[PDB]
């Protein structure tokens, strides 16, 4: 057991399913998982192991932030034998051409963070996922019938930004969505020697806003999830 | 209600402690205020009210790093009439006379964080705290008769951090306590116009790494509450 | 006519392989594609543009440096309509489980240049490639039966670098190549909204001089514009 | 004695006080203290030694600058036991609701300096004054019924700045006045084990460019003196 | 030989003339020089030996950009016994005094790029000519009749940049010619102890394109080669 | 008159002289100017008026540090008509063929003050002497038989640097010598149009100290200022 995980080594399975959300944990575990145990819960940070599909899998919040989902993908990493990491979440979108609901995939992330540049010299150290999760799941959303844009993130330190300027800044060269994790996690991976993925649905619009139906939004979320749980069955074949 | 908080104005008292535990938030509810009410569970990141010795006031996590705490101390502000911020955390020590359980006051935090230098245009931001919540705390403490430190923390983005010899210069420079937020609340206090002040209660030692050893709090986290809580009725005369 | 390419719109195709070795042009247009056609010579940069099993291609060096594919591949998006960049080079190895010869795909591109901060509010900006772009390289290698790595690229300002310690961090970081132009010509694919994508072939071991033969060499080159060839028309399908 | 300083261990009281100018030093010791002698005038910086209600006190000037005064403060520190240093200069200030002749503590000091990026690995430094010192100072300021507002200054390296909207940028997180000095004597109090707190005389207010009208000090530059003198008395006690 | 010039010790002389422009080699060896003959071809970067009124003297283009002139400059200092550099290229003007076709000599040039912060633990390294090399310059042209400006070059690594705003500030601090290695040669000439000097002919005037005849290009770039060609003779006066 | 300089518009020069030391500006106006009058007295930085061989020059102290020889050079410029600033001081060398009493002459200074980042865009900026001033001094040098070295100084915030590692990459770099404002006197010479240079004595070497005679050291130092003085005139033909 660590200081943010009071659990041991075999209780987690070697993939992850993370939202930012603890209480998100525990609606996909009850939902998609079978035979599903709680694992963790310090500082009220759910976790929850069962199968999908015959399959072990983990689900696990890492609240809002990279230095707080830094400390959890990392201690799943090296304390308990986690080889796969998959963020779920949401985020907002900047450019016209993407619209709510949409399930984004974030092969790269940008951020304002200096995490990266803290392990990387002060140089620049591009924060991407591993290849093959990021085929496992397109593919796995292709199979689904779902669209899903691959591209860029921007991993943001202030949600509330003291000047707007970034946004013009990100759309102009194509992020396709904003949250607040990614490039952390991604720089984890590559620092402990694991692999990691990103998959989002989009939330809101910056400037437009939009909106839609609570069904329809509940829809694109399990969509999403499924895409995450059938991505890691694919990589074991 | 806020994008993270689902209250009303009114539902907080103009004061509001915060550990970045929200179950430690709880348990200061339960402990120490009276007629206790939950205002908010979004997220899990569980919020009280109720009053102390008759003065109504709030406890609510915050989650971990600066990006979260920087999320829940602004909408408090903007959007409940919060006037006052004491965190009430944890943090490691560096310094070799420095003992578990030790109580440090942050009149300063110093942080590898970028959040400041984005708000003052890339230039030095002293983060500190309001002058006058430090003195409260400062009598507060004396009163109790309780040893306190009054120093500079250090927020740090990466708990398990790539560079280990930046706590040889954090040592050289005093620095009383490490943790993950300080600096990113007095920057937001300074940016929205409110008050703010970190009290911190030595629960690991970097060098030594004798971690929370004996119990979680038992008494000394209860000090940390008693004289942020008296503190505060101080300041109120 | 542009500062650097004297031709007009429609000389180009809407696909540009780009071999940091200016005689390298010359060759894949003799090599591999029908009717080619020069229609480029200033300062000596020929371009060349013919068909490869039908389909239209152009061919034609960038030259070493980030600076300098930038302002070639700038100058083919803008002004010559094109949509894709293949950039096909060599690279040096710091992981020593790439073997000399080996062929990687740059999904990503770290990099110690200053232009990406430029573009990006001097915040982190991820260069990567085209998704789509990678796995139909990644597809046409494998058909060809080859074996390739996708990983991440370090683009170098300087060849010979006074900061030796660099080359410890990017193995730590899992770097499978160093060149000089990837996170640049993916910097510029972002900036003006077209695709890219760099493929290279390990023509030496930093810090483990090996030998290899010209014949080898030249059987390995071929390679790679089979697969950057092949490519381009499964991108097609 | 020192590079800078023709004196020898014992010519310095414990503590100091340091205006910019050693005319007003002079000036100070002519005033205020008795039996005064002159200890230094190497370079023209003029340094006096005498007592102040039977209190031995020094005061000598420092120049205008964080790598003038950096250089006094730390020869006093290392070769001439001082253990205190108490600035008195004058300030701009930004804030509307901020007169000529005010007088402000500085608990805290932003800056545009790099020295405290130098000292702390790139990092944010919160460049802080010593508590007790700054308490002394309130209490002294109350008792001789002066006013003094305790906050952040900000110590600029050019006097006549190229960027004037990050006066806009001062005035929004509230600094109180616009000095020289500050966090580069915070910077060596801390990096050579000594205390130090700035006292500031409002001098000209940069918005209404009213400058030091009307005389030059006449009875509050004293007051921020009387300040000075009075709240080290109250440390002995 | 080097990994980018095939030759050895002896075949160039200790003094290179370099062009941006590779086919300006040929030309100069042809057009200046007597007895010459070719010695490097590798990249197609012709390199070529002769004398000049008996003087022995080697030209050879470095390509654009700083990262490839670093490159051959570095090789030709380290292991071709090189001990001068002059670039003869041309740039773009901001100052409306400077006119189409002008001369200038760059004695110190300025930079958007990293790599002199890379080398110089990110301070400000002044990237400056050889006095005596300027000064030969200087006098070689007015013996030619010619009016020369000496003063700063701007090294842009992004030909086309995103920050239009930046001329404004060039122009603002004198700025003569924005071109693209200057500043990267004077730091390679300061880390392996050479000399170097640009000189450069104002090519376009940036933001007020002017025409200009092919005869009158010839003509000034003959005028400028004669320049340097003289000014090294002088050197050795 | 300005809040530094008491004097008015005539009082100065069109040329001054400026060492760091104003005791050291009586001493130059007492030993080399005719019919001397004193012209500024505030903070005690003496100022001085008088001919050389009929020529009027000024002389005035400038203290320690680019932030205090910026406010003077400046007022000087802008408010008193100063075409030409001659700073004359002292300097450490670093590298092992510079000795004591060399004469040295910065046509560049490098520094790690922030100030000239803040001017130019947070970019790099060349700061240069005036070119025909540096020909001046070496040719009035020449003609009083005496060698003096052209080259980079280096102007350091921090006369007693925390980490003395800067040290080797001056000295491997070619600095010749290291003193606190040239890099400050270049950059306002470049914002407000005017030209500048600085020449220094070296009057100890870093590493190895040394030590010579008092009555060496002071002919010295008078050769620098007759080079100075016979520079002027020169250029006034
Ligand atoms: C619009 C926007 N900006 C930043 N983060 C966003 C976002 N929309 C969603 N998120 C994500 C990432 C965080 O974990 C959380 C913040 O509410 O949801
Ligand atoms: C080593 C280290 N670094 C940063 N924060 C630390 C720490 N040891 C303890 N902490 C503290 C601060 C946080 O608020 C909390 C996170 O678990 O513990
Ligand atoms: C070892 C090494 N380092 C940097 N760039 C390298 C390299 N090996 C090959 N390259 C590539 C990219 C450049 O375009 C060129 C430099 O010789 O070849
Ligand atoms: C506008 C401005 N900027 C910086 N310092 C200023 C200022 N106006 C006044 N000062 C103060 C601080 C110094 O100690 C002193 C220098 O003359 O005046
Ligand atoms: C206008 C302009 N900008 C940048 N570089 C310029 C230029 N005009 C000429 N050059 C120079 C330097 C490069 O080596 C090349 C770029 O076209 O010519
Ligand atoms: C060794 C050394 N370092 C920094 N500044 C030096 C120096 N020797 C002389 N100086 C100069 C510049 C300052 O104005 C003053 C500091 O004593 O003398």
């Amino acid at each position: 057991a660590t200081p943010h995980i009071n659990a041991e080594m075999g209780d987690f399975a070697d993939v992850v399913l993370m939202p930012g959300d603890p209480l998100r944990a525990k609606y996909i575990a009850e939902t998609f998982l079978e035979d599903a145990r709680e694992v963790n819960n310090v500082r009220g940070m759910l976790g929850f192991t069962g199968t999908y599909k015959g399959r072990k899998i983990s689900v696990m919040g890492h609240g809002m932030g990279i230095p707080s989902c830094s400390i959890y993908t990392k201690e799943l990493i090296t304390d308990f034998g986690v080889k796969k990491i998959i963020r779920v979440g949401s985020c907002g979108a900047v450019l016209p051409h993407v619209k709510l609901r949409d399930v984004v995939i974030g092969m790269g992330a940008c951020t304002d963070s200096k995490v990266n540049r803290i392990r990387f010299k002060d140089h620049d150290f591009a924060a991407i996922a591993d290849f093959d999760m990021v085929r496992n799941a397109v593919d796995a959303a292709k199979a689904l019938g779902i669209d899903a844009r691959v591209g860029n993130l921007f991993s943001a330190d202030l949600f509330y930004s003291p000047d707007g300027e970034m946004f013009d800044v990100m759309e102009k060269y194509g992020i396709l969505g904003v949250e607040m994790e990614a490039a952390g996690i991604y720089g984890v991976a590559a620092e402990f020697g694991a692999k990691a993925l990103t998959i989002c649905t989009v939330s809101d619009h910056i400037r437009t806003h939009e909106q839609t139906t609570a069904a329809e939004r509940q829809t694109t979320f399990n969509d999403m999830i499924k895409i995450a749980l059938e991505s890691v069955l694919l990589g074991d074949k």
